[PDB]
RNA sequence: AAUGGGUAAUUAUAGCGAGCUAGAAAGC
């Protein structure tokens, strides 16, 4: 099996900075076991395993579905969620669970119990001691604010 | 009945605890 680097940059940067930056997130990507998909940065480096079916079909349509049925809770969210999943103390913890307990009675109460299974699935896989559900949620609400950009 | 006096209880209670939008754009 293979191992990717994928980089992203912006308009116009030059090819020769921009195969020399993605050879070091695939040579990243050798940097483990046998494989990875080494994305975005240095770090976020998932094996294959614990992406294409955990990741790319299993956590981003699960945020995919809750944001594109729903109304109220905005980028703004999404921005605190990536923030508090990139901090992640154990007091962050604390501050998750009062967060998204104190926005779920804030909700239309026709889209509490929508929420509420996003609630208990987000910090699920927040705390969830395998450490690898907070890094795939990290990258999965990353790919979910780059496709809603304008 | 006189005369001397006041004595005790509560000292805030129940909530909201931030929300949304922007999350970098042009150039060299």
């Amino acid at each position: 099996t293979l191992s990717a680097g994928i980089g992203l940059f912006a308009d116009k940067t030059p090819i020769s900075l921009m195969a020399h930056q993605t050879g070091e997130l695939e040579e990243a990507a050798k940097g483990n076991e046998k494989d990875s998909i080494s994305l975005f940065s240095s770090d976020y480096t998932f094996k294959f395993d614990r992406f294409i079916t955990n990741v790319y079909d299993d956590k981003l349509e699960q945020i995919r579905y809750f944001f594109n049925h729903q109304d109220e809770r905005g980028k703004n969210f999404i921005y605190k969620l990536i923030e508090l999943l990139r901090n992640h103390d154990r007091m962050n913890m604390a501050r998750l669970a009062y967060y998204l307990t104190r926005l779920e009675e804030l909700t239309r109460e026709t889209d509490r119990d929508k929420f509420k299974t996003f609630k208990n699935l987000f910090y699920s896989w927040y705390t969830n001691k395998n450490d690898k559900d907070r890094k795939e949620a990290e990258l999965a609400l990353l790919l979910y604010i780059y496709e809603i950009r304008k």
